[PDB]
Formats: C-alpha cells, structure tokens, sequence
C-alpha cells in the first residue's frame, strides 16, 4: 500500500501545492482516493469524405450512419478466489510460463527499437507536457534523463513518475518514458512472438485475418465436443491480484538488470496503481487500487492472452474431471492437475484458439458446458448468461464468432479452398468512414481511405459490395499516394504495389494450406461468397440504390478526382467483369 505509492502523490500535491483539497463529495468506494487539484478540458469521431463520397447507398443505412456519432464497471471489486483456485491459477502458471519460455529468450528491448516504433508511427497511447508529439521526445538526450532518472529509481525499488491518466473501455495513457520502461522490461512478449501459435499452441499472435479461419478449421479437425466460444464481461475490471502475481512469474525465466526491472514494472505499475482522473464536478483525482488490469495496450494483449490460456486450461481440467472441489486441492488432487499438465496439456492448449480476452475452445466433450464453479471463482464471468446457466455451444466453426469475425469456406473455380474472414458489411463501411483525428489534409483522408479499400481486396474480396468499392476507392486516388494508418494484425495491404501480386503472395504463395501454388491471373479466377450468403452478411445487391450506384460508379469516381486535382489515376474497375465493356 501507502509507502510504494506516496513518492507518486506527495509528486503531484507540490507539482500543484497552489490546489491541494481532501474533497468530502468523492464518488469512489474501490479506488482509493487521495485528493485533487484544478484542470479544464474533454477526441470525437469525423469522416472520411472520400470514402463516404464512394459508398452512397449507404448514407440511408443507420447500422452506417450511426457508427460516425459520439466507468460504473471499474468501480466493482472481484472477491480474491478460494484456496483450491488460488492453487490450480499457480500451478497451471508456472508450467505455462515453462511452456512459453521452452524455445524463447526473455530479454532487455532497446532505446532504438521503440525510437524506431514512434516515427514508423505504432499507437503507444501516451501523452503531448514539456515537448509537442510522440516523435519529439525521442530525439532529445535531456529526456533520455528523465527516463535514466526513473530506470534507476526502479532498480532502487520506489518509483516517482509512473501514473495513469484515464479518459466496454477506457484507455489509461502514461507519459511516453513510463511506456519506454514498461516495453523495455516487457516488449519482448509481443516484439518476439511469445503468443505465436508456433510457439504457444492456443495463441494467435500475428497470424493475420487471413490465417484465423483456417486455424479454426484446423481445430474442428479435433475430436471432441461443440466449439464453445464465452465473451467474458468487462474482463479488464475482473483482472485479479493473483492473475498479476500469476503474470509476474515470467520474471522467474530473467536474470540481471532485466529481472529487476521487470520485477519493478510488476511490483510498482501494475500491483500498485496510481491514476489521474477528470471529473467534470472539472479537478483532477487522484486514486489507487492494488487490482484490475491498467498496462500499455500492447502488454495488455499478451498477459490478457496468458491468464486466458490459463482460465481456459482449468475450465477444460474442470469439464474432464481432474479436479472436484475449489475450496481447498487436496494432495492427490494437486498431483492429478500436475500430471494432466505433463500427459495432455500442450495437446489441450492445441484445442484452442486465443486472442487476447476473446477465445474459441474446443474441449474434449461438452461436460465442459457445465463447468463453471472455478471460472467464476477466478472472476472471469461469462457475459449475457445467468452465471450458473451452462454455456451453449456451436456445431460448425463456420458459425463460431472470434476476433469479431466468422468465417466462411469459399470454393476456387480451380477447386482450391480459401477460408475467408467476413462480418456484417454495415460495420465494415462504418469503420472506413472514420478517420481518427484532428487537422488531415485532402490527401491524408485520400491515403486512408485507400487503405481501407486495399484491406477489403485482401480480406473482403469475397464482399461483391466490398469489390467494387475497392476498385472505385483506389481508382479515385492518385495510383502512386501511399496508404496512412494512424494505429498500426498483419498488415500486408500497406503498400504500393499491385494488390492482385499481393493476393497471390498472401492466399496462394504464403499460405501453408494450400498444396498447389499456381498462380491466379486476374481478379475473375477469384470467387465471391454465394448471392444469398453475401445478402445474408449484409450485402445491399439487389437494391435499387446500390444497382444505380454500380451502374453509375464511374461518376462517383470522377466527382472525387475533381475534388483532389490533376493527378495521375488508374481505372480499376475494368478489373471487374461487368465494367471489362
Ligand atoms: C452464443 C452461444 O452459442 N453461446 C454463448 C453463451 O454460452 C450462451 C449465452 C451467452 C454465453
Ligand atoms: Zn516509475
Ligand atoms: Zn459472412
């Protein structure tokens, strides 16, 4: 408690030492609170006019429309678990930590590597203050201090300059060197694919889009029972002390500086955190909690993907009978979790697939419906279910939801097999007609807009709405401009090149589930999703609006091309075969 966190406050009471009050009025039972100062301020949604000026039809569609418009869950408290949870979260942790660690190296991540990061433009989620953007800090040695300052502090055991500032979400900034030393100490999970599927078996990390439906598939293989697939609710708020001590144990597979630091980080951010809040009433709060996650997003990703894998492990232990009771583990009852571990538990980890708080499992039966007692002990509550209600399974992985997709199994006119990503078409064009920021150029909007599209003939293609809104997106800007993307999957759709080489690469070269590498030659060789199925997901075709919009799409072209300038432009609709004459 009150020593590790007091350096952080008695910093902020003198930095504003003018404002300092113990407010009697504060709404916080689970926060700690501390006291407030004085501030004045709030990042809303605008659209992107070329996207827009290019998708008509749907500027009558609310599910569209209303996407472009635009805290009680935090202040909740989960119970710390019974004994015989508590001792299946550690035993299951620390193989788990082995299992990872077997063919990785945890390691130290560079200065130059997240310098490299900033100006290639990734989203840390930091704040702008003694220099301007995220770029500026970076070049500047006198930072580089107040970092070297912290790091050393860390090493030290206290800590002064490590807060969150907050604004089913709600982001917790830290300034740019609080970032720098958490992804120095914990980077290496994503930057060296720890939560590959390679390497982690249940894991997801940087397969791509393109690859998770075909990975789903691969699963259903498996004998076994339905694939379950529970949302849990608000799974950052149910984040317990002992999934951080559980996270922690990674430090145990560290040495040197490395150790410590990590150590630091855990010990110091996470089991200990400090926050700065706006209340409109507007002050500035500030509260503690030793509980519920609060890392940089990117960290975030691997431990949620880590203590989920391990959840999912006990509720599979749970559906197979390993265990009977949770409120203490007998002896017998340790040793039979320890052998289930060694004997199957990289072939059970295999049954699942694992993003983040998100998770298909297909377990060995359908017992697993009905286990429920050590998952809701750990907190991880199923959401828009009665919590003893048995979760309701899926028959066919081209139903199952994951990563907000279904997928579906598209047959080549070759007979080749794609397993293709999809979901309803009204989120795809609401998304596109969103750009995220203040003061973009014509062009920048342009550059974005392209993005989209090129994603959407790499992903989508499948979409006949999708297809040709691609090729008038792209033909609307100038061929050469680049697509921009202010919060970098795999993202192989960054580029200029020509997208059907890109396909290729992606769906024939690259893909290990395809035997035959033959080629396509056009975009013709490549398959939609059937009439009705493409309806089905939300397809405007056999509209009256949509088929004026296709008819006359060369139109919409041209309004955009007078707008933007004379430029160098390419027609791509002709790469369609109704527009090919
Ligand atoms: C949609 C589905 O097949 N199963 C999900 C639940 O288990 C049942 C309702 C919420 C959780
Ligand atoms: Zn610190
Ligand atoms: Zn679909």
């Amino acid at each position: 408690n009150l020593d590790i966190i007091g350096k952080r406050i008695e910093k902020i009471k003198q930095e504003h030492e003018t404002s300092w009050h113990y407010d009697q009025d504060h709404p916080y039972k689970t926060w700690a609170y501390h006291g407030s100062y004085e501030t004045k301020q709030t990042a809303s949604s605008m659209v992107n006019g070329v996207v827009r000026l290019l998708t008509k039809p749907w500027d009558i569609i609310p599910m569209v429309t209303q996407m472009a418009m635009t805290k009680e869950k935090v202040d909740t408290r989960t119970q710390e678990p019974k004994e015989g949870t508590k001792k299946l979260m550690k035993i299951t942790a620390e193989w788990l930590w082995k299992e990872l660690g077997k063919k990785k190296t945890p390691r130290m991540c560079t200065r130059e590597e997240f310098t490299r990061k900033v100006r290639s433009n990734a989203a840390l989620g930091a704040i702008f203050n003694k220099w301007k953007s995220a770029r500026e800090a970076v070049e500047d040695s006198g930072f580089w201090e107040l970092v070297d300052k912290e790091r050393n502090l860390h090493l030290e055991g206290k800590c002064e300059t490590c807060v969150y500032n907050m604004m089913s979400r709600a982001i917790w900034y830290m300034w740019l060197g609080a970032r720098f030393l958490e992804f120095e100490a914990l980077g290496f999970l994503n930057e060296d694919h720890w939560f590959s599927r390679e390497n982690s078996l249940s894991g997801v990390e940087g397969e791509g889009l393109h690859k998770l439906g075909y990975i789903l598939r691969d699963v259903s293989k498996k004998e076994g029972g339905a694939m379950y697939a529970d949302d849990t609710a608000g799974w950052d708020t149910r984040i317990t002390l002992e999934d951080l001590k559980n996270e922690e144990m990674v430090t145990n597979h560290m040495e040197g500086e490395h150790k410590k630091l990590a150590e630091a980080i855990f010990k110091l951010t996470y089991q200990n955190k400090v926050v700065r809040v706006q209340r409109p009433t507007t002050v500035m709060d500030i509260i503690s909690r030793r509980d519920q996650r609060g890392s940089g997003q990117v960290v975030t990703y691997g431990l949620n993907t880590f203590t989920n894998m391990e959840a999912q492990l006990i509720r599979q232990m749970e559906g197979e009978g390993v265990f009977k009771s949770i409120q203490h583990l007998t002896v017998t009852e340790e040793i039979a979790v320890k052998n289930w571990l060694v004997r199957v538990g990289r072939e059970r980890l295999s049954r699942m697939a694992i993003s983040g708080d998100d998770c298909v499992v297909k377990p060995l039966d359908d017992r697993f419906a009905s286990a429920l007692t050590a998952l809701n002990d750990m907190g991880k509550v199923r959401k828009d279910i009665q919590q003893w209600e048995p979760s309701r399974g899926w028959n066919d992985w081209t139903q199952v939801p994951f990563c907000s997709h279904h997928f579906h199994e598209l047959i080549m006119k070759d007979g080749r097999v794609l397993v293709v990503p999809c979901r309803n078409q009204d989120e795809l064009i609401g998304r596109a007609r969103i750009s995220q920021g203040a003061g973009w150029s014509l062009r920048e909007t342009a550059c974005l807009g392209k993005s989209y599209a090129q994603m959407w003939s790499l992903m989508y293609f499948h979409r006949r709405d999708l297809r040709l809104a691609a090729n008038a997106i792209c033909s609307a800007v100038p061929s050469h401009w680049v697509p921009t993307s202010r919060t970098t999957a795999t993202h192989e759709w960054m580029t200029t090149e020509d997208m059907l080489t890109v396909w290729n690469r992606v769906w024939i070269q690259e893909n290990p589930w395809m035997e035959d590498k033959t080629p396509v030659e056009s975009w013709e060789e490549i398959p939609y999703l059937g009439k009705r199925e493409d309806q089905w997901c939300g397809s405007l075709i056999g509209l009256t609006s949509r088929a004026t919009w296709a008819k006359n799409i060369q139109t919409a072209i041209n309004q955009v091309r007078s707008l933007i300038g004379n430029e160098e432009y390419t027609d791509y609709m002709p790469s369609m075969k109704r527009f090919r004459r």
